[PDB]
């Protein structure tokens, strides 16, 4: 595993600031980053209340 | 740190429901929400679980 990067966090935040909101795929596309790393950073940031998401809580289920 | 036992407990719980939010899963399993979410997203990567909606919209708080 690789550690969390505050630089990536800040890049994500800068991107989101310019939008009404964005899905992780678009964030990753703009940043030229992996969607997985972007998501990984988004979750952690959400824990610190640095980002939010709609809806707040998804419903999980089985395939 | 991912436990397959925790994964299986989550799956067993989700099986009996139409679906559930992480808070309810955590409370039912007697676990913390953070751990449950960790396992849920890890399993999501592997396609062992899914969520509605699949792609949330992220934004900044004010």
């Amino acid at each position: 595993s690789n550690p969390i990067s505050e630089e990536m966090n800040l890049k994500i935040l800068a991107y989101l600031g310019t939008k009404q909101g964005a899905k992780a795929v678009h964030i990753a596309q703009s940043l030229g980053a992996q969607r997985s790393e972007v998501n990984r950073h988004l979750y952690r940031m959400s824990e610190d209340g640095r980002v939010r998401k709609h809806p707040q809580h998804p419903v999980w289920y089985l395939p």
